[PDB]
C-alpha cells in the first residue's frame, strides 16, 4: 500500500507517461485545482492543452479543527486536464488507478451523475464522481464553459481526493493515520496546520481588516486588468476570493453584501478570461442480397445518468416503428433496451428491401392549371418543371377538398440498409435531454459522450458516420471484462457476448433480477423484504450493467443516531437498500448492488462497509457539535443566510414568524397549551437550517430541529411543530396533526407567498426557487384537511402588514388568485365538474375548506334528477335583474297582487333564517319553499312594467332573491344555467 | 537528455528513496524556498526532518520582462533540508547530480564559498555555491540560526537551481528554450507571466496599498500570535514580506525604512519561532617506540574557504613548532600544507619518547617560609600540602633576584605518541576563522565540517577525539577516484597515494603547477605566458586540489565588446585566465582549471565554453539596451540612486559636483578647450551607475561611461575624464593625464571627503563604509606626479559651500588633518625620513607638490657631508626666540655694536633677495652666507641685555626666513646646537 508522497509521484508518473505536461501547486490560497491558471486559463481558447499537478485546496468553511477524520481545511487534490477529447479519458482514468494499485478487476469502480456549476468562474460542465466501492475518489467533468465563454475544443477535467485514495489502500479510518513516508504521517506534519487554521477562520480573522483586503486586492486586479496584466489580475482575484471567504466563516457577510461582493468577483473572473482569450489570439494562437431479418442498433455511450436514459429509451420507443412504417418497411416487433453505457433497438423480423412505390406530388389546383378549353396554363408547366415530368403527363385528382393537378413518381425500393443508413443519423441527433453537452469537434451534443455505435441488418453492417464515428460491427461488454471489445458476426451473437458477462440489458429484466436478489439477502437476515424503496429500486437498476447485490453490516452503535439521518445517507448518498424488520426497526444491514459478477464480491462488500462506516460517522461528529448548545444558541447564525435578497435573512424570516403566529392564533382558535407551543416553535422554526447536520443534508429540516429541541429540553408540542410546519414536504405525504405544527407552518407559507409577490417574483415558467405552488398547494390543502375555515385575506394582510418591502393592493390580490388558482386544480384533480368549482369559487373562494363543503355539496346537489326543476325559478330571477344599474326598496303598502305580497312573505321568511356562511346546503334548504311561490308570481304578475312604483317593488323582491346566493355561489357559472 | 519535469520527477524519485518526506510548494508568494514552514518552522526544535520539494520562488527585483537569456522573476528550485546532518550530505547530493546526467567522474563540480541569509526571517548559515563545468547550479548551507534561535540539532540545506541544470543538460543558453515536455518549452508557458509580473512589480503595484496591505498583514500577525497560532502568523509574515518586496521594487523604501521594516519582519519571524518551539515542546517533542619517526596529522575537512584555508596554515606554521618545544620533542623541520579538503602538519625525525624532567615549583618567599629558627611555617606546611609533598622535601632556591621556596616533581619522561594525544583536540580547537560553524552534536565549531582525522607518529595512530570524531590512519582522495577512502600504514604512504590522483598537498607547489600548465597552453596559441593575474592564480591555486589547466575558445564576434568587460567577467565572476598577445591584444581564449585530471577534459572545457558564451552574450544584450539611449538619458535616473542619507542621490552628487568643477577651474587654470570638456564631463560623470552593465558589473564605473559617451557622440576629452575621474582606482594604477580627467577626479573626491565629514561619518578605527582613505590618497597621489600646486583647505572650503547640511569648521579641520595624513604616508611610503617629511609638512601640508619638492630638496640637504655644519646658527636664534611671545622692532638708533649692525645689513638683503614660495633651496642660498654674519653677532654682542629688542629683534627675523620653508624644529639632531 503506497505512502502519499507515493500515491502522487505513481500519478505523476503515470500521466507523464501519457504525455501530460507536470505542474506544480499555484503561490495563492486556491479553493480548488481549477483556480489554478493552468486549468481555468488554459481550458480557454482553441489551444491543446494537457496538464497534471497536485493542489492544496483550501476551503476555510470546511475546517473542523483536526477532529472530523475527513472534513480539512485544507486537502491535496491531484488535478488533470485533458484537451482536446481523447477518445478514451475514462479508460486512462482506469488505468491511472490500475496503476496505484487499484484493479478494476477486483473492485466496484462505478461513474455516477454529478454536474459541475462553479458561478464564481462563470464555468459549467458535466460528468460523475466516482465510486470505489463506493467511495468517491474523484470528480470527473467535461468542461463546457468557463468565464462565460463557449469551450472549443472541451477539456476533460479529472481531480483525484488524494486523502480518500490514501484512505483506502491504507485501510485506515482516519487522515491523521495516513502514512506520508517511512517516518511521519498525514496528522503529524498538518494536524497543529488544521487546528490553528481552523481556529484563525472562525474565532480570530479580524472584520475589518479583511473587508480592506478584499477593497485592495479587488482595486489592484482591477490596475493589472487596465494594463491588460492577466496572471497578476488573475492573482489578485483568487486574493479577493480567499479573502471573502473568510470573512463568510466569521459569519460577517451580509445578504446585500454577499450579493454584490459575488457579482464583482463574477465580473472580474469573467475580464480575466476574456484578456487571456484576447491575449491567445494576439499572438496568433502559436499551439495550434436480402430477405427479412433481424435489425441490432446499438449507440455506445458513456454512463448516461438514469433521467436521461429513461427519456432516451421512451423517445427510441415512440419514433422506431413509426420511423419504419414512413420507410415503408414491414417488420416485427421492436424492443428498445438501455443501460449505462448501451441504448440498444432490436427489431426481430425486418424485410431486407422496400416494396416499390408510386408517390403523388399535389401541385396547383386545377382551376388555375387548365384554360378554358382544357389545355394546360403555364402554372402547370412551371410545376411539371419543378418535377422532371413533361406537362402532358400531368393528371387530376381528388385529395384535400377540390381538385389539384399532380405528378406521378415510381421510387424503386431500396434495401433496408440503404434507407436506414440515411436516417439513423437523424434518429440519435432527434434525441432530446434535459441537459446536453460536446465532447470533440464534430460539435454534437448529446447526454454524455457517444464512443461507438452498432448497427446491423443480418450480417451486414449499416454504413453511416455520426459524432466523429463510423458505425460497425464491434460491441464493447464490461470494461473489467474479456475482451474488451467484441465484434459481431450477426444479432444473435450480441445477446449470447452480453449475457457471458452477466450483462442484462433488458431493463425490465434488470429491475427484476435486482430486487429478487435483494429481497433474498434481506430475508435470509431476518428482514420485510416487501419493505424495498422504490425510487432506489429505479435509480440502482441504471447504476449498473451486470447486476450483483449484496449485504454488508455496520456497526450497532451507530443505530443510536435519528432513523432519518441513517436512512437518508444510504438512500440518497450511497443508494443503498436499509433494512427494515416486520416491526420496521431498523436493522444493521444494507443492501448494495455491485456492477459485476458474484467472484470477489468479499473484497467490493468490505469497501462499502468502510464507506457506510465513514458515512455515519461523518453524521455522527455533525451531531456532536450541534448538540454543544441548545436549538435556541444558533438563532443569530441565521442572520448569515439568505432568505430572499430584499426581504432579508432567516433570522428575519423567524421574526417575522413569530410576529405573524401571534395574529394568527385569535383567528384560528388555539387554546393555552397549543399558543404556547406555537409561540415557542417559531421562535425555533429556522434555527436548526444552521446546525452542521442540516448544512449537510438539507432535506432533513425540520427532522433535527424536532431531535434538538428534544434534547434541549423542550417540549414535545413544541419540537413536533417545528417538523410538522414542513409538513406537506411532498404529494401523499403526511399532514400537520397537532394545531401548533399547523399555525406554524400556515404562518410560514403565508410570509413567503405574501413576502415573494409584493416583491414581483411570482413564478414563471419552470422556474421556481422558493417553491410557491407548493407552498399555495400545502396551504389549501392542510386547510381542507383540517375542515378549518380561513379567510386568505386576512391571511395575507397579516403577512403584508409584516414584511419589510412595501405591498400593494393588487400584490395582496395578486397573492389570493395565485392561491385561489391552486385551489381549484386540486379540487379538478378530485373529479369535480369545473362549471361546479367556477361556481363556488367566485363567492368562497377565499376559504379553502368551505370551497371544498361547497363544492361537495353542489356536485350532489347537480346530476340528481329534479336538478332542472330548481334552478330556473333562480335563473329566471337573474335574467330580469341583470341590466339594473340600482336595488330597488320595497314598500310592502303598495303591493296589490296576491302573488306580490305572498313572495314578500316567503323572501322575509328566507332573509330571516339563520344560516352558515357559505352553506350550500343552507341555501337549498331556504331556496326550495320558494320556487313554487317564484313561479306563480311570475305568471299572475307584470313585472317589469308600468307604474314606477309597482317596477321597483316586483323587481327588489327579484334582487333579494338573487341576494340569497350571495356568499355561497355564482350559479351563472353553470353550464346548465342559460 | 532530461525536460525540466523529469528534473524535477528524477529529484524526488532520489531523495525519496533516501527516506526523505516529499512535500509541495506553499500556497503564498515566497521569495525561497527557506521560507516554506516545511523548512523554517521545521529547523527549529531538536526533532529530526527530511524534506525535499518543489518551490517556485519570487524575487520580483529578478524580473527582466522576460527579455533577459536568464533574469527570472520566478524560479523553480529544488528545496532538501537534511536535519540532523548525515555525516555525507555532499556526497549524497553528488550521488543525486549522478541520478540525472551528470557524472562527477566527467564533470568538475565545485563548491566554491557563499553564506546564505535570509534577512527577513532571521536565518543565516555557512556554506558553497556549487559550480558545475562553470555554472552555478546549487546553494548548500549548513544553517546556524532561524528567527534568533541557536539551531540544534543544524540542519543542511540543499536548493538546486533547476533552470540552470536544465540549461547545462539540453544545453540550451535562453530560459525560453528549455524543453518542459515533449510539446511544450518553459518559455511557452511562462513567458508571458515574467511579461506581466515584471510589468505590475515594477510600474503598476501602487504603494500606499501595498503598505496598506503590509500594515493589515503585519496586524493579522500579532493578533494570530496573542492566540499561539503559529502557522497563521507566519503566513502572514510571508505576506508581508512578499508586499515589502514589490515595495522595494518600486522604488518606495529607503535605507533608513528598509532597515526598520526588516528588523519589524524579523521580530514577528522570532515570535513565531519561539511560539513554534514552545508548541513542540508540549507536545513532548513526538518526532524525537623507535629513536624517532615521522609526525603526519591530517585534519580532513570540507571545502574551506581560501582565507580561512590561509589562516589555518599561518596558525599551524606558527603554532606547532613552539608545541613541540613545550613538549620538550626533538624534531626537524615542520612543514604544514593544506588543499580547501586537508589541513596537514608534517614533522620529520620527532622523538619518540620525552626526556626525563625535574620541575621547580615556585613559591612563598624565603623570609615568609621560615621562622628565626630555620623551621618551616605555616605557609610553607600549606604550599607543601599544595603540592605532594611534605614540609621536610621543600628546598630554596635563588630565583628572580631573591630566595623562594621551591617544591621539585620529576616528571617521567612519556612517548610522543601519549603526551600528543593530550594537545592534538587543543590545537584544533584554538584555530581562528572569521566565521565558524557547528554541524553535530559535539557543538564544535569551525570553519567547515571536519570528516575525518589522521594522526601518525611511525606506524601508531595517535588515539584523540575531537568532533565526534576518532583519529585514525584512514585518509581521503579526490571524490570522484577509487579507492574513495586509503588506510595509510606509514606516513610515507600518504605523499605517493595523493599523488596517485595527481593532488598536490603543497600549496607553493600547487600554484607553480597551475602557472606552468597555463604557460604552456597560452603558448601554444602564440600568447605571452607570462602575461597571468595574479590575484586570479591566488584564488585558483585554493580552490582545486588536482590542478589540471585547459584552454576554451570563444567566438570571435564577442571580441567587438570592451575588453575590460570581457576581462572582468572572466576574473571577477568566472576566475579564468585572459589569454594576451605580447603587444597587448586580447585572443579569443581562456585558461580555466580543473579539480581532476586529463581524463574526459572535453566535456568541462565544452562546459566551460557554454558558460563563457552565456556570459559574454549577457555583455553583449546588456550593452546592446544601454546603446539604445544616449548617455544624457540616465541622468535623471542617478535619483533611483543614493549616495549617502542626509547628502543626496547620485543625481544630487551630480549636480554639487558641476558646481564644484566650475570652482575648480580658476584654481588649476585650464584653457577654453579643456574647460568646457569637464564641464559637459561633470555633468555626465555618474551617468554609468544604473545601466546595465556597471548594475551587473559595478567594478566596471567609468570604463562604460566613457564608451557610452564615444558611442553617443560625445568628444573624446569628455569621454575619457569621465572614465579619469575615479583614477587612481588601486595601488600601482595608473594615474590621470587629460587635464579634465583630473580636474573632474578633484570635484568627486573634494565633495566625497567633505561631504562625508559634514555628515560626521569621519572613519574611526577601521571598516569605513566610502573610501575615504583611499580617496584622499588618491587625491594627494594625483597632485604629486602632475607637480600641481594646490591649497587644500581652499579646495575643501570651496566643496563646504556646495554642501546642503552645514559645514562644521571643525568638519574642515577635520577633513583636511585627514587628506594630510594621508599625504604623511604616501611620503613614507618612499623611502623619507620621519622628522624630514614631518619639518616640511608644517608649513606647506596644505601644498603636497610643494611638500613632495620639499621633502626631495631637504632629504638632499640633510644627507650631506657638511649638514651638522649649516643649522645650529638657525637652531641657536629659534631657542633664545623660543621665548619672548611677541615683535622687536629693529629702530636703527639703538645701533651701537659693529657686530649688530651687520647682522642687520646682511638681514636686510635677505629680504630683498627673490626667494621662490616655499623653497627649501631658496631659504639655504639665502641663509648660508649669513652664517658667519649670525655667529660673530653671536660671539662679540650679548642679548637679552639690560637694546635688548633690538637683538630680540634681529635674531626673530633670522627665524622668519623658513616661513613658508619648514619647521626644522621636528629635525632629528635639532636639539643639538
Amino acid at each position: 500500500p503506497l505512502d502519499f508522497q507515493s500515491i502522487i509521484m505513481k500519478l505523476q508518473q503515470f500521466w507523464a507517461e501519457q504525455g501530460s505536461l507536470i505542474w506544480q501547486p499555484y503561490y495563492t490560497q486556491v479553493g480548488a485545482g481549477t483556480m489554478n491558471p493552468a486549468t481555468f486559463l488554459r481550458v480557454l481558447g482553441p489551444e491543446p492543452w494537457n496538464v497534471a499537478y497536485v493542489e492544496p485546496s483550501i476551503r476555510p468553511d470546511d475546517g473542523r479543527y483536526g477532529e472530523n477524520p475527513n472534513r480539512l481545511q485544507q486537502h491535496y487534490q491531484f488535478q488533470v486536464i485533458l484537451k482536446p477529447d481523447p477518445g478514451n479519458p475514462q479508460e486512462i482514468y482506469l488505468r491511472s488507478l490500475e496503476a496505484l494499485g487499484i484493479d478494476p478487476r477486483e473492485h466496484d469502480i462505478r461513474f455516477v451523475e454529478d454536474n459541475w456549476e462553479s458561478p464564481a468562474l462563470g464555468a459549467w460542465g458535466l460528468g460523475w464522481e466516482v465510486w470505489l466501492d463506493g467511495l468517491e475518489i474523484t470528480q470527473f467533468t467535461y468542461f463546457q464553459q468557463a468565464g462565460g465563454m463557449v469551450l472549443e475544443p472541451v477539456s476533460v477535467e479529472i481531480t483525484y481526493g488524494l486523502e480518500r485514495i490514501a484512505m483506502a489502500l491504507q485501510r485506515v479510518s482516519n487522515f491523521r493515520d495516513i502514512r506520508w513516508n517511512a517516518e511521519r504521517t498525514y496528522g503529524d506534519v498538518n494536524l497543529q496546520g488544521e487546528r490553528e487554521h481552523s481556529t484563525y477562520y472562525f474565532e480570530v480573522a479580524d472584520v475589518e481588516r479583511l473587508r480592506q483586503m478584499f477593497a485592495l486586492f479587488e482595486a489592484e486586479a482591477e490596475a493589472a486588468l487596465a494594463r491588460g496584466l492577466v496572471l497578476p489580475a488573475h492573482d489578485y482575484v483568487l486574493k479577493s476570493s480567499h479573502t471573502f471567504n473568510v470573512l463568510d466563516t466569521r459569519g460577517a457577510v451580509g445578504v446585500t453584501e454577499r450579493q454584490v461582493l459575488f457579482a464583482r468577483m463574477r465580473d472580474m473572473a469573467r475580464r480575466v478570461a476574456e484578456a487571456y482569450v484576447a491575449q491567445r489570439q494576439a499572438l496568433g494562437f502559436p499551439w495550434l442480397i436480402p430477405e427479412q431479418e433481424t435489425l441490432l442498433i446499438e449507440i455506445g455511450t458513456e454512463e448516461l445518468p438514469p433521467a436521461d436514459l429513461e427519456a432516451a429509451l421512451a423517445q427510441l420507443r415512440q419514433r422506431v416503428p413509426a420511423l419504419l412504417d414512413e420507410l415503408h418497411l414491414p417488420h416485427g416487433d421492436v424492443q428498445v433496451w438501455g443501460t449505462p453505457r448501451r441504448l440498444v433497438v432490436w427489431v426481430e423480423d425486418l424485410a431486407g428491401r422496400q416494396p416499390d412505390r408510386e408517390l403523388i406530388i399535389k401541385g396547383p389546383p386545377a382551376n388555375r392549371a387548365f384554360d378554358a378549353e382544357g389545355r394546360p396554363t403555364a402554372a402547370a408547366e412551371g410545376f411539371a418543371r419543378s418535377k422532371g415530368v413533361p406537362v402532358e403527363a400531368l393528371t387530376v385528382a381528388e385529395m384535400d377538398g377540390g381538385r389539384y393537378v399532380v405528378a406521378h413518381v415510381r421510387e424503386t425500393g431500396r434495401p433496408a440498409v440503404e434507407v436506414l443508413a440515411e436516417v439513423l443519423p437523424g434518429v440519435i441527433a432527434d434525441l432530446r435531454f434535459e441537459r446536453s453537452m460536446r465532447w470533440n469537434s464534430s460539435g454534437v451534443a448529446f447526454s454524455r459522450p457517444i464512443r461507438w455505435l452498432v448497427a446491423l441488418h443480418g450480417e451486414t453492417v449499416i454504413p453511416f458516420t455520426y459524432a466523429g464515428l463510423t458505425s460497425g460491427r464491434v460491441t464493447r461488454g464490461l470494461r473489467f471484462a474479456e475482451p474488451a471489445t467484441f465484434a459481431l458476426s450477426h444479432p444473435r451473437d450480441y445477446r449470447i457476448f452480453l449475457e457471458r458477462q452477466g450483462v442484462v440489458v433488458e431493463p425490465e429484466i434488470r429491475r427484476a433480477r435486482i430486487a429478487e436478489q435483494a429481497r433474498t439477502l434481506i430475508a435470509d437476515v431476518g428482514g420485510d423484504p416487501e419493505h424495498l424503496d422504490e425510487a432506489v429500486l429505479n435509480e440502482v437498476t441504471h447504476l449498473v450493467e451486470a447486476p450483483t447485490a449484496l449485504r454488508g453490516r455496520f456497526e450497532d452503535e451507530y443505530l443510536r443516531l435519528p432513523e432519518e439521518v441513517l436512512v437518508s445517507v444510504m438512500k440518497k448518498h450511497q443508494r443503498y437498500f436499509p433494512v427494515y424488520t416486520r416491526e420496521g426497526q431498523l436493522l444493521p444491514y444494507f443492501i448494495a448492488v455491485r456492477n459485476g459478477g458474484k467472484e470477489g464480491l468479499d473484497v467490493v462488500t468490505d469497501g462499502n462497509e468502510q464507506v457506510i462506516r465513514a458515512r455515519f460517522a461523518d453524521a455522527a461528529y455533525f451531531i456532536r457539535e450541534d448538540l454543544k448548545h441548545p436549538l435556541e444558541y444558533y438563532l443569530p447564525r441565521l442572520s448569515t443566510l439568505t432568505f430572499q435578497a430584499k426581504l432579508g435573512s432567516m433570522l428575519d424570516k423567524t421574526h417575522r414568524i413569530e410576529v405573524l403566529v401571534e395574529r394568527l392564533i385569535p383567528m384560528v382558535g388555539l387554546e393555552a397549551e397549543d399558543a404556547a407551543a406555537v409561540r415557542r416553535a417559531a421562535h425555533l422554526s429556522k434555527a436548526d437550517l444552521v446546525t452542521h447536520m442540516v448544512v449537510e443534508m438539507t432535506s432533513l429540516q425540520g427532522v433535527m430541529g424536532r431531535y434538538y429541541a428534544l434534547q434541549s429540553g423542550e417540549p414535545r408540542a413544541v419540537a413536533e411543530a417545528i417538523f410538522e410546519a414542513y409538513l406537506p414536504r411532498f404529494a401523499g405525504d403526511r399532514y400537520p396533526e397537532t394545531p401548533a405544527g399547523l399555525v406554524l407552518g400556515l404562518a410560514d407559507r403565508l410570509d413567503t407567498l405574501m413576502g415573494l409577490f409584493a416583491v414581483g417574483l411570482a413564478p414563471t415558467g419552470t422556474k421556481d426557487p422558493f417553491a410557491l405552488r407548493r407552498a399555495a398547494l400545502g396551504l389549501v390543502q392542510n386547510l381542507i384537511h383540517w375542515n378549518l375555515d380561513f379567510d386568505l385575506r386576512q391571511g395575507l394582510e397579516a403577512a403584508a402588514q409584516g414584511l419589510p418591502v412595501p405591498v400593494s393592493p393588487e400584490a395582496k390580490m395578486e397573492s389570493l388568485e395565485f392561491i385561489v388558482g391552486r385551489l381549484q386544480n386540486e379540487l379538478l384533480e378530485q373529479g369535480y365538474r369545473y362549471d361546479v368549482v367556477a361556481a363556488v369559487l367566485a363567492a368562497q373562494g377565499h376559504n379553502p375548506a368551505a370551497t371544498a363543503r361547497g363544492v361537495r355539496e353542489l356536485s350532489a346537489w347537480v346530476s340528481r334528477s329534479d336538478w332542472n326543476t330548481i334552478l330556473p325559478a333562480y335563473a329566471r330571477s337573474v335574467r330580469i335583474t341583470r341590466d339594473q344599474t340600482e336595488r330597488f326598496a320595497i314598500d310592502p303598502a303598495r303591493l296589490v297582487e296576491p302573488a306580490e305580497k305572498h313572495l314578500l312573505s316567503a323572501l322575509l321568511q328566507a332573509e330571516v333564517t339563520p344560516r352558515r356562511p357559505g352553506s350550500v346546503e343552507d341555501f337549498f334548504q331556504v331556496f326550495l319553499p320558494m320556487i313554487p311561490v317564484i313561479n306563480r308570481f311570475f305568471d299572475e304578475v307584470l313585472v317589469m312594467a308600468e307604474d314606477a312604483g309597482l317596477r321597483a317593488n316586483r323587481l327588489g323582491l327579484l334582487q333579494r332573491i338573487v341576494a340569497l346566493a350571495d356568499g355561497v355561489a355564482d350559479f351563472s357559472k353553470l353550464e346548465g344555467f342559460e
